[PDB]
């Protein structure tokens, strides 16, 4: 394996010759542990306190949930506390039926993918644009900097000769280029598959990539009207550490839709990145603390540009394959049997496939599967031996599926249908209430002005008046936010990393012109586009439902924080200073 990933190492002990060592008590069991360097104390116990959202949601200043996100260790021991749990594990070897059926799925659904769209490189230009509508952090001055560009070509040659020197997955200024430029080689490489919608709806059938939160409770009631069993959505234990080598050399297919100079490019990516693999990652020792170099053939690096990509396209297989064997199409013979009749799969492909997929909304590891019936429950053979066990159930006792679509959990979220005054229906999308206030609460990162967190405020609750208006607490929050906060201040960074954020809240455009042109002017299932004049005709959950999903409606406390809002407004007002606010109460 030293033959792949020895420049890597060999420049890294190089770098770190003065503090290199081999520790012989390294905690590693499945990983190849190679040494290691003394390093300063990266991240923290505790999150910064957002004190504007704080002081204008003090009935949440006694609830756990919302206690416990304040919380997260980003420490060295942190770090080794979640790579002991879950990173640190050996998935079995999937049978030679099994290894077949992904073998052939995946190359039908490279194929199907690759129907209309053809794979290309992406470039610096795009690569510098998207850092720049992102940022406008030190990764824009890199992007600005042309000696960046330089080393980034130098190790390109390398990947063409298939050698690699510097491209280190992480769990001054020299070691951060080396880490973005591998970022902007794997973006050069696999980059089409998110910049050209390889996971659209309309091109993977599965897919959702593009379509944002508001829409996947739409999809999801679309998926409801397709005739079938129940829909399933079975979480998996840590999806990441369970993609296997033959996973990796099915996901690889894409490589023979290339053009060479881009095959090439690929190819490399592939081999020396993702099916050999060099990690830094952080370690506390009685001395302090240390970085070390490990290496892997399988599983996922969470931080990489494809990984959204390849789990949605792995899934997508992964669950066509759990449809087949509910079909009786896969048996445990078939599984087990490295002589397995091609044919019936390939029909099954050629014929159903299509369908089976439409069936379905996959977003990397999240799935939502509708079957043509209920044997799907019990169809686990191929699932497990795949290597993808479901989290928190025994690998052999049978899924629970639902009925209504409103009860599905997908991408953290879970969709409620709501009738509008006019009789008009909306979809809209919705959580634990503690889950969004805990999070608007965090604050990213220290030294920040009272001006960048009422900003980050502004954010959250703008993000809340577009997309959980719907919660009676969070539209009061959104607007006692808004009122305390400068009308012309701009929310600043970001609510949410989520892919399914469109971010339309990052504005000082009024959120009710913002919430008609989202929910009614280009919602393509709202057919008729008269708009909402008023937030008085923007719909509330059903008081139960609000109840339901954590809604504090109906306690003291809450009617007295409603009661006495202006006062909290007022005192963040008087500590902003003379600027223009105005009263969204
Ligand atoms: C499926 O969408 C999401 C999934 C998770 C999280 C949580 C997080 O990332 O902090 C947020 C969103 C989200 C929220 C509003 C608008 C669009 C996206
Ligand atoms: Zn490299
Ligand atoms: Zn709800």
């Amino acid at each position: 394996n030293m033959d792949v990933i020895g420049e890597r190492i060999k420049r890294i002990k190089e770098e770190h010759n003065s503090t290199w060592h081999y520790d012989d008590e390294n905690p590693y069991k499945t990983w190849a542990y190679h040494g290691s360097y003394e390093v300063k104390a990266t991240g923290s116990a505790s999150s910064m306190i957002n004190g504007v959202v704080k002081l204008l949601t003090k009935p949440w200043d006694v609830v756990p949930m919302v206690t416990q996100m304040a919380m997260t260790d980003t420490t060295p021991f942190g770090q080794q506390r979640v790579f002991k749990e879950k990173v640190d594990t050996r998935t079995p070897r999937p049978l030679p039926g099994t290894r077949k059926v992904m073998e052939i799925t995946a190359e039908w659904l490279w194929r199907t993918l690759g129907r209309n769209k053809r794979p290309r490189l992406c470039t610096r230009e795009e690569f510098t644009k998207k850092v720049r509508t992102n940022a406008a952090d030190s990764a824009k001055a890199a992007v600005e900097d042309e000696e960046f560009w330089k080393l980034v070509d130098r190790e390109r040659e390398l990947h063409k000769l298939g050698k690699c020197g510097s491209c280190v997955y992480n769990m001054s200024r020299a070691i951060w280029y080396m880490w973005l430029g591998v970022r902007y080689l794997e973006f050069e490489a696999l980059g089409f598959l998110n910049e050209d919608h390889w996971f659209s709806r309309e091109n993977s059938y599965s897919g959702v990539e593009g379509e944002g939160l508001h829409k996947l409770g739409y999809i999801l009631r679309d998926i409801s009207k397709i005739p079938g069993g129940a829909m399933y959505a079975d979480d998996t234990a840590g999806w990441d550490t369970r993609i296997t080598e033959d996973d990796l050399h099915n996901e690889e297919k894409i490589i023979q839709q290339m053009d060479p100079e881009h095959r090439q490019l690929a190819n490399a990516i592939f081999k020396l990145t993702y099916q050999n693999k060099v990690v830094k990652v952080q370690r506390p020792t009685p001395t302090g603390t240390v970085m070390d170099i490990i290496s892997r053939k399988d599983q996922r690096g969470s931080g990489q540009v494809g990984t959204y990509g390849l789990n949605t396209f792995t899934n997508m297989e992964a669950q066509l394959v759990r449809q087949m064997e509910g079909e009786g199409v896969l048996t445990k013979a078939d599984l087990e049997n490295p002589h397995l009749l091609e044919k019936k799969i390939t029909q099954w492909l050629e014929t159903k496939g299509v369908e089976r997929l439409k069936r379905m909304a996959i977003s990397g590891d999240d799935c939502v599967v509708k079957p043509i019936d209920d044997r799907f429950a019990n169809a686990l053979l191929a699932l497990n031996d795949m290597g993808k066990v479901r989290k928190d159930i025994p690998q052999w006792q049978p899924s629970k599926g639902w009925h209504d679509w409103q009860q599905v959990p997908f991408c953290s979220h879970h969709f409620h249908e709501l009738i509008m005054k006019d009789g008009r229906k909306l979809v809209v999308p919705c959580r634990p209430q503690d889950e969004l206030i805990g999070r608007a609460r965090i604050s990213q990162g220290a030294g920040w002005s009272l001006r960048e967190t009422a900003c980050l405020g502004k954010a959250y609750a703008q993000m809340w008046s577009l997309m959980y208006f719907h919660r009676r607490d969070l539209r009061l929050a959104s607007n006692a936010i808004c009122s305390a906060v400068p009308v012309h201040w701009v929310p600043t960074s970001r609510t949410t990393w989520s892919i399914h954020a469109h971010h339309q809240w990052m504005t000082t455009e009024d959120m009710l012109t913002v919430w008609n042109r989202v929910w009614i002017e280009e919602n393509p299932w709202m057919e008729d586009k008269t708009p909402v004049t008023t937030w008085e005709n923007v719909p509330y959950l059903g008081k139960r439902e609000d109840q339901w999903c954590g809604s504090l409606i109906g306690l003291t406390s809450r009617a007295t924080w409603a009661q006495n809002i202006p006062t909290a407004i007022q005192q963040v007002r008087s500590l902003i200073g003379n600027e223009e606010f105005l009263d969204y109460m």
